[PDB]
């Protein structure tokens, strides 16, 4: 009845950096948080890939897999099919994660196309806002031709809390050494704080323990929540409509001093509804319940231990891949007697075990002023969603890497633990 021109895809172009506040940002992506007009953003942000500052197929083609990548995720012509990296994690969430993961607690994302001038732009603006170092190690790669638009969770006052629980479980491999049995023992998360100070990566060894938080104990869920208040790290984040107010912003932090502690108290004022030195141990027991009530955090620890054969295993099975003289072996002939598509799963499902030790959950907390849960004590009942978040596909050629570091961390840890 009046004429509305056809669809056409959404470019942001220079004018609409503008709009976009810094958020926060990982060790991969930039995240920013939408602060104009159009409905098409209201409550939404956006993801920007950053390039490390040091860095093809054989016609000299930026690529966006290699090819063993390619064959290795060769279940799915979609997936290794993607023409930019956008794509990329786009059908990895929804071909590979969300199959296992179930699609209730993650949302993959959308795509909008974007100009290399909107690119250039939020990273000359965000720039302040960023940690030093992460400026230092990462830009905003302008060469892309897409963002990530996802739904921000820390909104529908709001509180949010973000969990990074990392690997809830010992390793069981025959492939082990006896040098190394300590990996049946002590996670690699509190096997790994030892060698992060020998590094002033952290100040404090951590608190926390991811075993804990995945016993499925409702009762050592609370030890871990507190232990993550106590000692955040990069582990644990809370932000107020949308802004940070504990935990590091893009970087972990030191301990929780009662100045902070006390800061906290306060910036839970009227949220939760309690009387001064009260209301943060409220707090505490609300994210423990959403956490424990979700179960999400079991199917989590599912795909985590597809990591069936510890990086001490899995390690042979990739210079299988590559076709390479084990380095490693020296003097297993029985891991390299396995046929290729043998070979081929445990790789992948490693790879898609380290998806999982490295993604992050946002429980989201709104308000009296369905799904939901209630403060035992302070008998107020507030609403919460859960949603996973940085579940990225790790590049194969890290499987060196992931080796490297496993055999420095256990090594480490024995000769601090045989100095006595
Ligand atoms: O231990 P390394 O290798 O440095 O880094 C870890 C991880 O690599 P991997 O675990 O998949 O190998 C990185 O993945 P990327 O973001 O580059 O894809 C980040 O998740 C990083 O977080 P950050 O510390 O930057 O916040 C992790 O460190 P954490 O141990 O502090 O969680
Ligand atoms: N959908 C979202 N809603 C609200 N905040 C988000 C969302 N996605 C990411 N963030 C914030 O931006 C930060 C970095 O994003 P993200 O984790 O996706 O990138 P990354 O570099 O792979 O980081 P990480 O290794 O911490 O998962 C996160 O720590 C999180 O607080
Ligand atoms: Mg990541
Ligand atoms: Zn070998």
């Amino acid at each position: 009845e009046v004429l509305f021109q056809g669809p056409m895809e959404m470019i942001l172009e220079e004018k609409d950096a503008s709009d976009w506040i810094y958020r926060g940002e990982g060790g991969a992506n930039l995240v920013l948080a939408y602060a104009g007009s159009s409905p098409l953003f209201v409550g939404k942000v956006i993801r920007i890939q950053k390039a490390r500052r040091n860095d093809k197929n054989s016609n000299g083609v930026v690529s966006v897999l290699t090819s063993d990548e390619q064959h290795l995720w060769r279940e799915n012509n979609e997936l290794i099919s993607s023409p930019n990296k956008e794509v990329l994690e786009q059908r990895y969430v929804q071909n590979v994660i969300i199959p296992l993961l179930g699609p209730k607690h993650v949302d993959a994302g959308v795509r909008v196309s974007v100009s290399k001038e909107f690119l250039e732009c939020v990273d000359k603006k965000v720039t302040k806002q960023r940690p030093l170092w992460r400026v230092n190690a990462a830009n905003v790669d302008t060469s892309h031709d897409s963002a990530l638009i996802l739904n921000d969770h820390s909104l529908f006052d709001c509180i949010s809390v973000e969990i990074k629980p990392k690997c809830g479980f010992l390793p069981t491999s025959r492939f082990i050494g006896k040098e190394n049995m300590l990996k049946t023992s002590v996670s690699r998360f509190k096997m790994h704080q030892l060698l992060k100070l020998e590094y002033i990566e952290i100040s404090e060894e951590s608190e926390y323990d991811p075993l804990d938080l995945f016993s499925g104990s409702k009762e050592r869920v609370l030890e871990a929540i507190k232990a993550l208040y106590s000692t955040p790290q990069n582990n644990f984040r809370v932000f107020l409509n949308g802004s940070l107010i504990l935990g590091g912003s893009g970087e972990s932090t030191g301990r929780t001093s009662p100045e902070i502690g006390y800061a906290f108290e306060d910036a839970l004022k009227g949220f939760i509804q309690s009387e001064d030195g009260h209301r943060t141990e409220c707090f505490l027991q609300l994210v423990s319940d959403a956490v424990y009530g979700s179960g999400v955090l079991d199917r989590l620890l599912e795909i985590q231990k597809l990591d069936k054969l510890d990086i001490e295993g899995a390690i042979h099975c990739y210079y299988d891949i590559i076709n390479q003289p084990c380095p490693i072996c020296k003097e297993e002939l029985s891991l390299h007697a396995l046929p290729l598509d043998e070979s081929l799963k445990i790789v992948k499902e490693y790879l898609i075990a380290a998806t999982a030790k490295d993604c992050s959950i946002m429980i989201s907390f709104q308000s009296n002023a369905g799904d939901y849960v209630s403060l035992k004590p302070t008998n107020q009942t507030f609403d919460y969603k859960v949603h996973f978040i940085d579940l990225s596909l790790k590049p194969l050629k890290r499987m060196e890497s992931y080796y490297k570091l496993d055999k420095k961390i256990i090594s480490f840890y024995n000769r601090k633990q045989k100095a006595e």
